[PDB]
């Protein structure tokens, strides 16, 4: 049987107080009868508000990114500061943030490691490019991003840990990967976790999809076996989230 | 005469809920009796606590960072957010964000105008490494990172901008550069602002030193002529930080 489903929602940089505050009436008024962990990372300077008013008992917040130590960091929020304020689940290796702000597999494998440490719930972040998929490299690189986060990783560590399989060329395009594009690399994915982490993590790992998850598409992606849950951007500034949670019934 | 100094604090990646209450408590309670704007610029996360607790008058909120534009940005914070939520101060182009996350003299730029079209002020950091001062660059460089600024700003935007001059070498090293240091390259600041922008302008623009101010040496660095406050890093986690106010008296 499948592990706890979650649906998460990475807002991005987006929101102001009031739309905030009407979305997240939006997500306290629906009541979720299943079991499920549904998340909301919301900008750092709009997670007072989102404690402050975020009442629905099957959620948690998280950020959207963290660096590991407090100090001289200008711009940048620590993972002992998202401590303290109460946020214990972070999202980490989200393709931008790889792709635009330097973070390398070595970087984000670092980051993972060190918030497991300090006992954060991860969903960490793989997937490949549209030319990677075209040269068929989705299995090698998939694998090596994940290989880079085990590797900093104790076994009792992936209790804490949840991947999201994002393409990147899924990411914002309206073009969401086919249950069985997604299905074939969740499946991996777990063989990998199963062969070489263990076959006890591999059953309780959650692999969430992301990429232009919507509320149409939601439950036919749910339907396949080693699918966990979506982390949804654009759809998730919407009332639709709610249907994405529901898909995960 | 002088215009009105700045003291400004830069908590950089530091603080817990307690450490922040406890030091805004000391801050409400210092009673400030002179013309000065005071600046507190926390992390992100830590905006909202610091915009409820913080009372004192003279004081503002600023961002240490942030992003031109709302959208898929992971993890960054963007100046509408900011606006939105009531801080319309932010810091730009601070040193490890130039070294390290890839924020040249043209992003740096660009970020500072987009600010002053959003109706922020700014306090643009700008500064030598200690290499360009030992191969005496130290008013190229200066110059150069101003003048990348000043081509993308209008007159009338320079109401918003203060410069502070923060040479790199004097960032938490506990070197902190003499009054003489300073206030030689305050002067040939002012001197090009007034040449290239305006009289009027020169006259009214704040230049602020930044780099191992404390309690101590604050007073003989405002003495100067050309120096118009402070950005402070490590004073100001500490109760000191009411002395450096103090010291612009
Ligand atoms: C995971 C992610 O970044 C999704 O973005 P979306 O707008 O394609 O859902
Ligand atoms: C401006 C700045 O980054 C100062 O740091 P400090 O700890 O040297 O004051």
């Amino acid at each position: 049987a499948k592990p706890q489903p979650i649906a998460a929602a990475n807002w991005k940089c987006n929101g102001t107080t009031a739309s905030i505050e009407k979305l997240v009436q939006v997500f306290n008024e629906h009541t979720i009868s299943h079991d499920v962990q549904c998340v909301v990372a919301p900008t750092f300077v709009h997670i007072p508000l989102v404690q402050a008013k975020l009442r629905n008992p099957k959620y948690v917040i998280s950020a959207q990114n963290a660096i590991a130590k407090s100090g001289a960091f200008t711009g940048e929020v620590s993972m002992p500061i998202l401590k303290d304020i109460g946020v214990h689940w972070v999202i980490l290796g989200h393709s931008e943030r790889r792709t635009y702000y330097g973070e390398t597999d070595e970087i984000v494998a670092q980051k993972v490691s060190e918030a497991c440490k300090q006992g954060f719930m991860v969903i960490a972040c793989i997937g490949e490019t549209l030319q990677q998929r075209e040269a068929n490299q989705t299995a090698k690189v998939v694998l090596s991003q994940t290989s880079a986060i085990a590797a900093k990783l104790t076994k009792d560590a992936w209790n804490q840990v949840v991947l999201a399989y994002e393409p990147v060329w899924a990411i914002g395009t309206g073009k969401v990967a086919t249950p069985e594009q997604a299905q074939e690399v969740h499946l991996l994915l777990r063989k990998w976790v199963s062969e070489n982490i263990g076959t006890d993590v591999a059953a309780k790992l959650r692999i969430l999809y992301g990429g232009s998850v919507n509320a149409a598409n939601a439950a036919t992606l749910y339907a396949k076996p080693d699918i966990n849950g979506f982390l949804v951007g654009g759809a998730s500034l919407k009332p639709e989230f709610r249907d994405i949670i529901d898909a995960t019934r």
